[PDB]
């Protein structure tokens, strides 16, 4: 009873030309395609790279492959597919692709009466998104899964996405889970492009990205907001204390500095300021500026003693009220 | 004598489909799976993910195989595995997956008279584990391990444990042995899992891991304890003595903020608070918090001198109360 | 009406041998190159090597594939690149070179009816871009691309570009994007090397890098820049004041020497001075020199008060120009 | 009279069936083991892994490949590896495993009339080896390597080493070289190991290390030693001298600190003490005590002056006495 | 007229076994080797380890492969080295050498009338390269490169070099470039060696490099030099200012401290004094000399102020013609 299932392969396979698409000279071969995340892999920022885990799925029609039979449908695995004609998809920003071949090459091929073909691949792409670190950390990123043919033109494979756009993409509840970012929602998209060796239509999926806040806040922000206050501590010492106030000024400045280094190593190499480095030159100013209030101050404690305690006793109000201020407008104008 | 063997091998795989599973179209193939870890790899917290070598083994009754010769069972090896149908058991949290090949593929096929099939696999899985790191570092972890079919649907293919719990998951002694982490034990489950492709069994694997405590302890809580007793040195100088107090309170003031940056960088970068991150923000109020009673004493240091030397006084006496009763609080709170 | 092209490609292979290159005894195999960059990957300055990955494309003569049939053109996939003769193409400079494979190989192979065959490979090259950083960072890179013949010499075969430089070469607009270098155009060239096992033509693509500036600027030059200035912060500090000015001019010259180690951690180890190092150095002596201003000052302050206040007014004046007019000459000079 | 050697090879493996053992059903399969080392790879403390690349041998009888020519043996490469049966010998405790196969797959096989077959192959694995760093830096280890058949239990292959233990396992005189190890020795056993599978015998070869210390001296010991003198030096400094004591006592302190977080990041972060760790933290009493000391001294200077200058005097002598006698005990006991 | 090059390589295949060496029982092989270094790859100290890029050429006699036709030679690709023999070379102290496979695999094969063959490879090697960094950063080192046969013995097959020295190896002229190596040249040997497996001949290149100095005295030395010319400026200070001159010797002795444990960071992990460490050492001593200075000064400054005076005097003198005097003797002696 199970020798029946033999003989049809077998004659499927007889006189089948792999080589050749189908409907090849008398239509355009039309591709459904499907996606399934079962996890958003890291996102590196360094390398602009961000790893994904897909069940690709591609739907087509081949009349070749028409059988009859008690069964509607013939459930396989890889070995039959590679002894019939398959899309060369590709994806155009995939930096580095690999699948998965354990226990057996995670791969699946279903074939129905009317020659309707699945075909289900578990791929790990290693995808390039390229971001504008100019509101970091307050950015969105948008990164692209572009993907198509690599040798059949627009004019002989066609790719569509299946049913909605809901459908068309998934993403496990569990698998979008990232340490620095959320996964607010994808989008799908199609587009052609012409190439000197004719023209190509391009599957686009993106991925909104809106980076969370909080590591920043106990890594850079926190301790320059600290060490601000600290500096200001100076302020309420007396002028006479020459080396107390020095100490508080110096470490003080010095701390800013490693502080825009560390915070720096981590991010991407840019060559443009981001606004944490504007927070940091912000509150290094405040450091700054009361060593050098100190210094006036020291610098005219004997001519004019009288207008050293009223800038010394007014910069206990003024630096507070102003560090206070910015971010307000810091946080707001970056929070909305 | 030997020729009998070459015999009965070349008869079983005379007229046989390898592309067809057993049982096809009449019953439902059933796969019994036992595993063994040799040796549960390392942890990777950053990465959220856990490294595992185990001897896979599953088991299937195909009535193909069956035979009849003086031995009741035929010790193989991969050479024939290739030739006759496995099941395509793939682990779905597996990030990837690979086999080890030296000296020979470590794989195993033993056959017996009924037709049953004993097909063990030797593999090294980097399976993802997402963590709540919001009680770390007394935090417990129950890393997981899905695996099932990639192709053939609960209709066709069921996966089931073989025979106890006990032994159908099994760790070597020495295997379940980490520089940060307690193996408590191991537990099995089973759950049908509905999708585009059809419904399948999934069989999960949890292992329950306590993270041992004492890396952190000499790493970072006792840094941050004796900075914080070097702190209240402080209040046992003289009031005059205004730079002796300020080297105190600046230098403890930077050495924990430098602490909660060297702390999180083995850290994974989790965007939330963790029970170390308060422990630190503690210490931190404390050692900031002499530096302010300092400033306060030297700013009322003439003119009422009585109560500068009260606070200073008792603060002697508060302040390592404080510290002291946080930590009972502290300690108790996360190892209860 | 699909057989038909399955006649064709059966009688090209019958017959065929690939292991002989098109015309050969009879003429001189000409090869015609054209590459497009996807995307110009990072640049390694520490390993000397720039990633980049390319769609290479061949194009070549070849009478035994000469056919008649209703389609002028046969699209095809890498099934039948092994069944034929193409060259062998390597890059000379390519550290390490490796394809792409998923979903499928991402190959393809068009013929036309007179034989012209098109054969069109991607890429990922891990080539060495050596450099000269003397003017680092303003320095310009000219990072090269050689390929050629592996086994056939110039007298066999011969790689020339298509059409002109333009179409030869081409960038993606989105390709052209990196952190820490500009690429300004491309150019192309050809030359014949002479070797023990013949002469081979070699064709050569060099890639302007202009890198750009700003990393370095808040990373390594502000830093600096703004620790010149808290050393000079002390000739404003009344001259009793001996440990105040002395925590200037030692933490001061402390910070410059770790910057210096720090700025050359990410930094090639190379063994000569950079721009950078100089800029650094110079730093270097300004905060050193204002902490000998305060000894000379401090050690004649005694017996001839009266220069040692010229001299630490006058410091007030001189340091911030000198240091002021250097940066100009430097910016100016690596700048122009 | 080459030809020869033809038929005696296509003799051999007509007939001939790979995937039987010799002496299948007839008698137990014997197996003569020898490895020589050479190079024994660096040893990874933190992935309590070692590389390790050997040449091993493997020689057993196979009646069936009995010959008979002008030479009595046939030296031969991997070609024929394949062809025939060869052992499924792997190591249990090889975490990672690959072969070597340029230019040439470096394998060995040699064929003696008798039916004799010595199968030789080159190995790199990166075994596993669990320490107990109790004793760090004065710790010796015991890295083993297991290895067995796969597939066939002691009932039908057995595992024996060949000659006497010396013979047995070879180390080059160059090979065991390591930058914080000494390679003592090496010794061979086996053992029996049960499985649901059934019995198999483990060939067990250990490799005694050595740790050689004096990287752990100049890095770590040194700089705390000379801390504590720095302590020290305060001793010798006036009461009135707050704030220049003061920075003897905080500077030391915070040293200590930093290098016991310096010291343990090489470490492998195991949850309990070391030795070294031990050292460090007497040291760090040491600074702590004499911090402990100046503000004991300080606070007491103006009622009681004449005890606090004994106090001073006395610890000048005792504290360099402990130190010095701790070092001697703590030496002596992990010396010998 | 092509097809007759066809009828020419199948006469060739036709009988041929590519198991047997040519002249087998009859001769011994001799096999020519000449290597050419495409580019001398980075030298990683700490693994002990170069990477190497060779075009790696083998010829031999093969009386088999003799064939009659217009052309005396036959230029071919890797398509026909596996249907014939080639020697199983492999490079002992390779600890792991892959291969080029783009776009084509990199490897020729050319045949002439008598049967001489030439099979050229390309390859990139990580050999080890022991160091004995007892001169560092002045050391020599003499990295070899040894390959040979694994199969067959010094009685069937043995290398020898090509013509002369210097046209057995070849480097590339802008390939020997390394970042802290200069490439002096290149030597040959050959030796034999008895194993258990028979005697074979080895054929050993060494490549000698001077390692160039400039970063380390950029990055290790100059610090340590200013940073004992920073010590020294304490002597020029005055005695009463004890807080002032304890800053410059604490801060300096952790300043040579810190820049120990920076150096060796790169340095491999050797358990023995350089001539870096003892530099150091040195400078070490000079910094905590001057600080020992200023306490004996300071604990005699009140009984007998003449002799604190001469001694700081004196210092101011004497210790930076010590430290200039060793510089000279610490250069010549490890520059000549
Ligand atoms: C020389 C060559 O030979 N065969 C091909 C080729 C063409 C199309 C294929 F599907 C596969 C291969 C090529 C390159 O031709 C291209 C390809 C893409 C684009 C293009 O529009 N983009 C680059 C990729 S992208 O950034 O994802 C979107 C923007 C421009 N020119
Ligand atoms: C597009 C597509 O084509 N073939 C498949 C497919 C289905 C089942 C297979 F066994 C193999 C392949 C798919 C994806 O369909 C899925 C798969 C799993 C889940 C699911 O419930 N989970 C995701 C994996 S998990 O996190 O381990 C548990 C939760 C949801 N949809
Ligand atoms: C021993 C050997 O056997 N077959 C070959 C060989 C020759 C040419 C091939 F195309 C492939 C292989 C060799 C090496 O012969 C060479 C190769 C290149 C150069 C040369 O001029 N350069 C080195 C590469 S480069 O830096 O890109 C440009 C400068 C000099 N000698
Ligand atoms: C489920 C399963 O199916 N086939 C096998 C199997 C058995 C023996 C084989 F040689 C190959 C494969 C298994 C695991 O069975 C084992 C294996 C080893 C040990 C054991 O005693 N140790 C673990 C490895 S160890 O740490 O080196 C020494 C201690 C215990 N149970
Ligand atoms: C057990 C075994 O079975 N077949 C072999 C074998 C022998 C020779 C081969 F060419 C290939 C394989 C072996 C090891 O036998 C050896 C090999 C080399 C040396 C030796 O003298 N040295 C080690 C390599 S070295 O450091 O480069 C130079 C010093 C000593 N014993
Ligand atoms: C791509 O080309 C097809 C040709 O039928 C056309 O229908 C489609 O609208 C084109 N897509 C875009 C985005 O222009
Ligand atoms: C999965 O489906 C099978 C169908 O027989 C059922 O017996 C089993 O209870 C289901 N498992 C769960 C967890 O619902
Ligand atoms: C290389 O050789 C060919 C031989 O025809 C010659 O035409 C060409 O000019 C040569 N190229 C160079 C750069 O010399
Ligand atoms: C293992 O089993 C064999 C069976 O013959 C026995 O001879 C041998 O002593 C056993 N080894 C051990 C360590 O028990
Ligand atoms: C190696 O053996 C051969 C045998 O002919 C001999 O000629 C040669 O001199 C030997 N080489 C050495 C270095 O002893």
């Amino acid at each position: 009873n199970i020798t029946i299932f033999t003989r049809i392969l077998d004659g499927l396979l007889d006189g089948y030309d792999n080589r050749l698409r189908p409907g090849l000279g008398e239509r355009i071969t039309q591709v459904r395609t499907d996606m399934y995340v079962n996890s958003f892999g890291p996102v590196s920022d360094t390398e602009m790279e961000y790893t994904i885990d897909i069940f690709f799925a591609q739907t087509w029609k081949d009349e070749r492959l028409r059988f009859k039979g008690p069964m509607q449908r013939l459930p396989l695995n890889n070995l039959l597919a590679s002894k019939i004609w398959t899309p060369d998809t590709f994806f155009h920003n995939g930096k580095k692709s690999f699948a998965h071949w354990m226990t057996t090459p995670n791969r699946m091929l279903r074939i129905w009466n009317d020659g309707r073909v699945l075909y289900t691949l578990r791929l790990t792409i290693s995808a390039e998104c390229p971001m504008d670190l100019e509101d970091f950390p307050m950015d969105e990123q948008n990164c692209p899964l572009k993907f198509g043919s690599y040798a059949y033109p627009n004019s002989e494979v066609v790719y569509v996405w299946t049913n909605g756009s809901t459908k068309s993409v998934v993403v496990a509840e569990d698998g979008s889970r990232l340490n620095q970012y959320h996964l607010m929602g994808q989008t799908v998209g199609t587009e052609n492009i012409s190439t000197s060796t004719g023209e190509y239509t391009i599957m686009t999926a993106h991925f909104h990205l809106k980076r969370k806040i909080g590591y920043f806040v106990i890594q850079t922000y926190l301790p320059c907001i600290m060490t601000v206050i600290l500096s200001q501590v100076s302020f309420w010492l007396n002028r006479e204390s020459v080396a107390a106030r020095t100490v508080f000024g110096v470490t003080t400045v010095l701390t800013m500095t490693t502080l825009s280094i560390s915070a720096r190593n981590s991010l991407p190499k840019v060559a443009y300021a981001t606004a944490m480095d504007w927070f940091i030159a912000v509150c290094y100013a405040f450091v700054f500026s009361a060593l050098l209030e100190f210094a006036f101050v020291n610098y005219i404690t004997k001519s004019q003693p009288a207008r050293a305690a009223k800038i010394d006793k007014m910069s206990r109000i003024v630096f507070p009220i102003l560090f206070g201020t910015f971010n307000l407008v810091y946080w707001a104008t970056y929070l909305n």
